[PDB]
């Protein structure tokens, strides 16, 4: 249920992050997932961040999903992720989704969720910031 995570991020104006976290997910229907997650970032410019973020997924098919992220961070920047989860393989799913802020300017992501291994799943996340930057991200938890 609680998996520790760690988050790597570069973007290209050589700005980078690493994370630490922990994600505790349920399931609180058959078809919706529910999960909760907290992390300590730090930047290069912005030196230590704590976010804590809230996911859900829920069951569009047969291998299409839902998936909504609503997060919160110390600095008062907040976001909203919303995606569809598609499932290619039994080990690989892609997610192409929007991240939407009071701000505006809604940025388009995708994320790539795929399994290293019988105990390590990875999440790639490839978002173009309003800034006109882009980010990758690197998530690797322990199954």
């Amino acid at each position: 249920g609680t998996k520790p995570y760690v988050k790597v991020r570069w973007n290209t104006d050589n700005t980078v992050a690493v994370a630490f976290g922990a994600e505790t997910d349920y399931k609180l229907a058959p078809y919706l997932k529910t999960g909760v997650a907290t992390e300590t970032e730090y930047n290069n410019s912005s030196l230590v961040k704590t976010g804590t973020e809230v996911k859900t997924a829920y069951r569009l098919g047969p291998n299409a999903a839902l998936e909504t992220v609503v997060r919160y961070n110390t600095d008062n920047t907040f976001g909203v992720e919303v995606a569809i989860e598609y499932r290619l393989e039994p080990d690989l799913s892609v997610a192409p989704g929007t991240r939407w802020n009071n701000s505006s300017l809604l940025a388009p992501y995708i994320k790539i969720k795929y399994k290293l291994g019988p105990d390590l799943d990875v999440v790639t996340t490839i978002a173009y910031n309003t800034d006109n930057t882009v980010g990758i991200e690197t998530k690797v938890a322990y199954k």
